[PDB]
């Protein structure tokens, strides 16, 4: 049921990332194309993120959803840890955003609709990974979204140190929707300290080209008090979503 690094042909690099790169790979026996994530135990141990990692790993392994990057397996050698992941051929949403500068309401709503589903599944399954950047959002063959696995995407309750629950996801959707439409996250600043202040105060403005249908949803998502954020079902049922989703 386990493996080795001898069973893979390593291709081009896909990203630098965190504690090691990710390579395009191919299982020799089956010719299965996949993404191989490499992480150094030593570099892992220096931040001690070994329990949290393997905890995160074991759970994702059993998760099955179109909008979540499949994890097939894992193993280690001596100096590093290998993750066998679903290969998303169309890259990250962040790059597409970089190329397209910004998204239309059609693509945005469709993305948000895809995400809201995934988080609902993630919530029901009682799994939590709270923070979602476009850097960790991947695209499938059909252009479908893929969730894989930093202050700008954190909710006020998290940076303040207060308690938090499933409502922090709603915040993320709000930040992403805005960024998708504008090309910049709402609370972007040239300073960590300034971003912090703006998240805690919820200081943001809409560019003129943003429709009041989108302003509404975003405004209702980016509430400081988590209790006043809508349920996920409400997002999917939102008129601006329905009108522009796919
Ligand atoms: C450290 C870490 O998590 N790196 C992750 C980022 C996305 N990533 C991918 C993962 Cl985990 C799986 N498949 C990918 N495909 C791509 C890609 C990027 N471009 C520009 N074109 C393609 C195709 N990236 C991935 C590796």
């Amino acid at each position: 049921r386990q493996w080795a690094l001898e069973d893979f042909e390593i291709g081009r690099p896909l990203g630098k990332g965190k504690f090691g790169n990710v390579y395009l790979a191919r299982e020799k026996q089956s010719k299965f194309i996949l993404a191989l994530k490499v992480l150094f135990k030593a570099q892992l141990e220096k931040a001690g993120v070994e329990h949290q990692l393997r905890r995160e790993v074991e759970i994702q392994s059993h998760l099955r959803h179109p909008n979540i990057l499949r994890l097939y397996g894992y193993f280690h050698d001596a100096t590093r840890v290998y993750l066998i992941l679903e290969y998303a051929p169309l890259g990250t949403v962040y790059r597409e955003l970089q190329k397209l500068s910004k998204f239309d309401e059609q693509r945005t709503a469709t993305y948000i609709t895809e995400l809201a589903n995934a988080l609902s599944y993630c919530h029901s399954k009682r799994v939590i990974h709270r923070d979602i950047k476009p850097e960790n959002l991947l695209l499938g063959s059909a252009g479908e979204l893929k969730i894989a696995d930093t202050l700008d995407y954190l909710p006020p309750e998290m940076i303040e140190g207060r308690m938090h629950d499933e409502k922090v996801d709603l915040w993320s959707l709000g930040v992403l929707c805005y960024e998708f439409l504008v090309g910049k996250p709402p609370f972007e600043a040239n300073t960590y300290q300034e971003t912090y202040k703006r998240i805690s105060r919820v200081e943001f403005t809409f560019p003129d080209f943003v429709t009041e249908g989108a302003r509404d949803l975003i405004s209702r998502l980016l509430k400081h008090n988590p209790s006043q954020r809508p349920m996920l079902r409400e997002v999917l049922e939102h008129p601006w979503i329905t009108a522009n989703s796919s």
